């Protein structure tokens, strides 16, 4: 319990990832304030707001600071997806993904940084993706917004060291309801096709499975912790080896 | 003669880099359609804001109507504000992302189906060494240049083999943007400006700063069939800056 | 209490970094087998050369006959000489590649099948920020730390899920190698040295160089079940060094 | 034209890639010296030497300079492969691959560099691999040596700028007689199995085909040319998009 007296804010807090991050941070002693589009745990407070709405972000951050007196940790985890290549992505959907996934993070960080400066220490963990380094097909706005998020990461880390560390977590496929929905979109519903498809994505990760939301949450907690006190501006992949794998088969002398 | 009968669109075509690119391409025989905020040796100029969907659509349809092809798109429109993230005003943050990322989305959006319909294209995003690492007080800029690499990788992967999409990541290049950055740091004092530039030059292994035409040659190579198995790549044109660790060493 | 009953081997075990990894793993309850040329309450010590296959084979087989397991291997034996490439004597170049790269091949070669037979392992290679970017006059060292990333990635990919393999890439850390490096540039002069250290620290966004324990926490995290979906990764522990572009920018 | 009166040394000169580099540099005007273990008269001189034998390297560089007065361009392209994971790679095989692939390049560079500093300019091109960034299974010594080559590349670039530029070319699968051998090793010879397998590898690259040796040579020639006068210490992929591709299927929305 090393996060005792520390306050954490976590966005997309009713996500698979978000919920696991909330649970991991409460388990290590923090008070967690959760932010999401729903009313949807062990959070000390929940804010139902749109991270792209500046007045809403500002009010939430100020109510938190007023009530708890401090914010030590921000986890930017809010993010949406459109499965379209670029030229097939309508303008409002493009702008909206870049707005949610990039500007939402900027806005949270913008209002949260002053308090962390005031207080002397802070830790900002940006939940990005393996799509921050490489691209799947049909993910133009998503891949671009996750690349952005590392730039956002490296900038904050450079401008605010040593008081604030800022790092990115880059997950491969993580078991969440989104993953189920995507399988269902791709293959439909003949006998166990949905499950076989989730198992197949697992088989492309060198680990031969997909990740659990708590395995992401453990990495977030470590970055939030004094344990990682010389890591900042880093982009840690949690992807079961995916990004280091070349998918060219090879004989076996 | 290499680009004879090929049509290239380049945005930010009054730029240090845009202008040099426009010229290499003209020199190598391309018909160049220049795009910028201003009013040059090109075949067509559109004075338009790349963030204006209507103006982009119109410039791309006119070009297509007139030449019946677009072989090459160079996305080079870019703005730079100087602020750390929490001191960046929201409207300024939103505008930089809009210009540097959405303007590229928009040019590509109308250009890609033309290239697919016709057989072949080459798209080049002018990104930056700041697509890999940050300077101080450049939050929106750094974010948007990292974003461009993603747009690049995405386009490459969805549109191979017909469309090749690559990024050129320059270091400090001698351009009006760079001269201006120096005065904002050092005053309009002619003499201090050159001292500032030469200091940036000495941060680069090459010991000088780049010329816009050295960037334009790399854009030319990427637009060319010579780079026909290159796509989704980020080519640094940085005199070695990114491979340099700035910690001194005994020379012994 | 997390590593109770687990067996760790750490090479370069009286290194600054080596020593802190040793204490950290001991303090989280591991049985630690130290490897070095030297002589900390480890459970065993081997005074061997990692480039000597016989000695490596001996240390690894005694260990597994003794404990019936090797859960954790930390490759950290690492030498350095200063010389640019063409001025590096052949024997010294070969020696640095041998220790830094083959020493790791050898330890892993004997440890892997043990981990595979028993069910599980974590291997952590201590590489460097010089696995990504170069300093001057460090040809052999820079090439050898890049090689270790390839060694890491290969091992990760051939042996998942049962073995996780990852690299830690430290920035400037307060160790004996680093104090020596400073003396080699600056002299024995006591606070000339610490001026040089301060100058390095100032190159890192954090404003100071790392402590060996900051490295060992990262190694502990990677040896641990907490990082169970992490493999083939490079974790920089560099106070932001690699994410920083060393080019000044205007204020406000 | 551009290389008229220039001299280039290319190692592994009777390989598919080496052969196409030699032809490309001759087309652009160079006098080209080949180095290989073997016995192509595009070349104006050929040295049947082992790049790991310092005295041979020294003698060949020395004979080249006395003949031509100059070496403008060095292409390190000597490489051997073994298809084994680390723990199945015997010690002599491991040391020999690191030796040829890393030590061979060090040696050539070691003797060419003072020639290049004397004449005042040089361009060094290291033929590395997509295996310089990520890994196939069963390729431990090879992946290690190709990562090493990038560090060799960055060091030379850092220490010898502005007079000597040093860059790396990172090919994906290139049609070579080695690719035929690897396919043969992997599937054997039932009907067109071997050709299908080379075709399957092509399908893994976003380009949907493998590369031609000449497409690698074009990039080497650009890197040797003054056209790339501000590129140094860069590692340029020629891989049909392979390294930018995530192999996780997605739906189309």
């Amino acid at each position: 319990e090393e996060f005792t007296d520390k306050v954490a804010i976590v966005t997309g807090g009713s996500s698979g990832i978000g919920l696991a991050v909330v649970d991991a941070l409460v388990r290590y002693g923090a008070k967690v304030v959760s932010v999401s589009l729903d009313e949807k745990v062990n959070v000390s407070d929940h804010f139902k707001i749109d991270v792209t709405n500046e007045e809403e972000v500002k009010e939430a951050v100020e109510k938190t600071t007023k009530k708890y007196g401090r914010i030590d940790i921000l986890v930017n985890n809010a993010g949406i997806e459109q499965y379209s290549p670029l030229h097939l992505t309508p303008t409002e959907i493009w702008r909206r993904i870049i707005d949610v996934n990039v500007n939402g993070s900027y806005l949270m960080a913008k209002y949260t940084i002053p308090v962390m400066l005031a207080i002397g220490h802070g830790s900002i963990i940006n939940i990005a993706s393996v799509q921050s380094y490489a691209a799947t097909k049909n993910a133009a706005a998503y891949v671009t917004s996750k690349h952005a998020l590392l730039g956002l990461t490296r900038s904050v880390a450079i401008d605010y060291a040593p008081k604030i560390r800022c790092n990115a977590v880059c997950p491969g496929t993580i078991m969440t309801p989104m993953v189920i929905k995507a399988a269902k979109m791709e293959v439909g519903e003949d006998e166990n096709a949905v499950e076989r498809k989730i198992e197949e994505w697992g088989r492309q990760h060198p680990m031969g499975r997909i990740g659990r939301p708590e395995e992401v949450a453990e990495v977030v907690a470590f970055l939030a912790s004094d344990r990682s006190s010389f890591i900042t501006g880093a982009c840690l992949t949690v992807d079961g080896g995916l990004l280091s794998k070349l998918p060219i088969s090879t004989p076996n002398a």
